[PDB]
């Protein structure tokens, strides 16, 4: 399953990924929900594990085009999880309180504390991705801040926190159906603005802004990895073994007279 | 089901209410078991309404002696609720930055922003509970804490929160025997602290500071409820029950704002 | 003296009170600038003890008309007194995070703690003032404030907090000249915005709203002054006067070996 | 007025600097006095155009050895400058809270916002400070945080922020006249507490402690200027004076009418 790492090489290629891949997954839907309901058990094992030895710090970014499944990927991966042990720390479009800072304050101060699990649905990474497609910094500014940002992973990850970022990648077309069920759906209506067709209008310059930001920031410490996400099972599958194995890898282990 | 409200008339007494108590359900263990499953799936709907709506913010309070279920609740009461839209704040013993402003300031931060579903396991209400029970200040002074605490709630009720408390009333002996078994089971033993021991021997002071914190916070806009709480079966059902009632009384509706190309 | 101090018998009325009085000073401008000094110096003192004891917390609230001299009583009454233990705490617009909770919300964050001096330069009262006058809530919502806020400094005040709230009160005519004023001097001219234009147009609104917030939360805890403010040097001597007479009252104490 | 601020090439010596010096002024006490006054004249026409340009944030961190004079800094310094724009945070000892989460977490909170001026009455340097000299992380952990610190305080200037860190030097001697100084003055005695003599025990492994955070920190975007602080005039002159120098060159306009 490490053909979906983005090795720290700089030789990224998005284009090498297919949206449409299942290649990881022996078989199809049916045989693939069973298997996420096994990993879904041994994340709500880890996760007990994480919270009790009170050490670690797990931080899970999650990153896609509009309708590329982040909400989805919350929803299935997570269920079942102990609420006292995960939360979600959603970006969206900053405030002028957050403007007054650095871009990367607002961020940090929602970092995942020790036994705890953060999701961030969107990111610091939104700063070299929306600001540069829409130029709301000029070049000469967003251009410096993949260093910002693999250089605060850095401090992250010296100082205990283990990052997954995981790029929910979807096809033009995929999107296009996406966007049309959510209009064509009145209990789906609401995540529809119109801004998510002039977004749309600037696909390949945001396919552009991820492939550059993946190649800078994917490091051995803070890897990428880039999630073939038209297929919801598989998205939730991978994202699920990826994590897990991650997590089994840190080796956690629960802490070390009658009453009356 | 709603004989579990404690009425705001200041005439609230403990002693009417058993935790061995399983009155409102007509039936045991596993038909409460496929009750509490079908209430906690419109329990997600609900919450995917409130997100999606984003004009309510709803809190709930969870307080109980120690080992009253108040983490056992979470875990099976919002199971499976996207964890987008329910968020846990756990208040514990209070640091010297938390002391330097009012005790109301460190439980303020974390009240329930709109389309939020926020649980407090345990909340301002320890400010006249450990803080009356262990004398951390006079009575002079925590007296005065439970009008603050009803114009804090009727302030953040008028401003758009929904809030429910529940009391996980647990017996005598049923904590002896959970305390006791937490100290035995080797991937629960991290739980246990030795102050748990201390806490136990002023019970009875414990159950005054909750009668009395309770007859005097049950407001129509900020109520308490009774959970008999020595079954778990029947206080996950009953908190669910109460929990599915009240959001589905707010009567919340999907917003409403074209080919794709 | 106690002739500025808003009696908490809901009979207040912002007639009584003259813009253009000095009568609680025996002089004029000059003689006030040689009181206002001594004072200020105690001021300095008294700061430095209440920041050594560690136990008491002071709050200042300041309210005004625009241009009714928030940032010049500040500026003066402050001067000189160390850094590390006054704050400004300043209330503008509310950002769509401040609005998602209760309006007391990013108010009560900014409480001053214990050996700490805090300056509202605006506060909770906006809540009362400019919602009020422009509808940004139904009166039905905005009506129920009143009790909030009483009830809000109430616990502030029984938890330890010393307040002292500050209606700054110019005249009609006093707010024109200093408005054109703003506007004619380019070191000011960035203090004005066209918005100023609108709450001068609003005047009669805006008063009306500071007499029912006033009358409405002046109490024996939290009392309102209201200070002449259309002369500096007797707007910056009473607001010295009366937090230093404070701060006296207090009876602050400092808290209580051959180095090799 | 340049001796003072450490050079990028990692061969800073704390020894090259005497605690003693006033070379840079030209005159005493009472010529210096007069010379403060003027700067922070400066200081504060310099900080309204700051507040009111709104587009700045200037960082400034003092850094000392216990009774190195950082209180007396911010109170003469900034002496009149408007509470509205200045602000202070301390950083003391670490709650669980803090501890938490990484070391930068506590201290990226305070940073100051877009036409503030900010004080670090002490900082993160602490975390390679006292943490490096009473061990309280391993060698392992806090050797990698000279790089944590140059990244950090690189993306603050890159995103606007203008940073100048103070190293106030005094001699081991004045510490000792000084510190007893706060034990015989009954306004002062609060200030002290038992474990500023453990601290004084330490002096040279502080010392050292120092010049390492020195040496691998001061950066052309984020200086380290060493300020001997034996005599508090000279000190608060010649930090006035860095300070006023660095606000003048941003050139900072008013803003454009409407
Ligand atoms: N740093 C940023 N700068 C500008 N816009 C941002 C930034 N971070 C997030 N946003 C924007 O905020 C919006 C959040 O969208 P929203 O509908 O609330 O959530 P989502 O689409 O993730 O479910 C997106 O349009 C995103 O581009
Ligand atoms: N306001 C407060 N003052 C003093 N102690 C408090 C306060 N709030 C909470 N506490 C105490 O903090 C502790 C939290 O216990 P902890 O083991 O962390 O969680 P829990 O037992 O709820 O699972 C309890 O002993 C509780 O009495
Ligand atoms: N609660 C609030 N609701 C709406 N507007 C508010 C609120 N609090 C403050 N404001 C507005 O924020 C603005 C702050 O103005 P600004 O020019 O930044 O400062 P000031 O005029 O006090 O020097 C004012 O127009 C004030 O009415
Ligand atoms: N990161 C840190 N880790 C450990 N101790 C710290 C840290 N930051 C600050 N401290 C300590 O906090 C204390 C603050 O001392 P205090 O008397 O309150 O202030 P000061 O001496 O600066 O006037 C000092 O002993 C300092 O070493
Ligand atoms: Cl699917
Ligand atoms: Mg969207
Ligand atoms: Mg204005
Ligand atoms: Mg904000
Ligand atoms: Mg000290």
């Amino acid at each position: 399953m490490k053909k979906y790492r983005v090795q720290p090489d700089g030789r990224f290629e998005l284009k090498r990924f297919d949206p449409d891949d299942t290649s990881a997954f022996e078989g199809g839907k049916q045989a693939a929900l069973e298997a996420l309901a096994v990993l879904n058990r041994r994340l709500e094992k880890l996760q007990e594990l994480l919270y009790a030895e009170g050490q670690h710090k797990v931080l899970v970014v999650l990153q896609a085009m509009d309708a590329g499944g982040k909400d989805g990927t919350i929803r299935v991966v997570f269920d079942g999880v102990n609420p006292s042990g995960v939360r979600v720390a959603s970006f969206g479009v900053p405030t002028e309180q957050e403007l007054a800072r650095d871009y990367l304050w607002r961020v940090h101060q929602q970092v995942p504390r020790k036994g705890e699990l953060v999701i961030f649905n969107r990111s610091h990474y939104e700063d070299v991705l929306v600001v540069r497609v829409k130029n709301l910094v000029p070049q000469q500014v967003w251009q410096k801040r993949y260093r910002h940002i693999r250089e605060f992973e850095r401090m992250l990850a010296d100082e205990g926190t283990t990052i997954l970022k995981f790029f929910l990648h979807i096809s033009k077309d995929e999107q296009r159906q996406r966007l049309q069920e959510r209009l064509d759906n009145p209990e789906k209506r609401w995540k529809f603005r119109m801004g998510d067709l002039e977004d749309r209008r600037l696909w390949d310059r945001y396919q552009e802004a991820y492939e550059a930001a993946i190649r800078e920031t994917s490091t051995e410490y803070a890897p990428w990895y880039v999630i073939p996400a038209n297929k919801n099972w598989y998205r939730n599958w991978l994202v699920s073994h990826i994590l897990v194995e991650t997590l089994e890898g840190l080796a956690m282990q629960y802490p070390q007279i009658v009453i009356e």
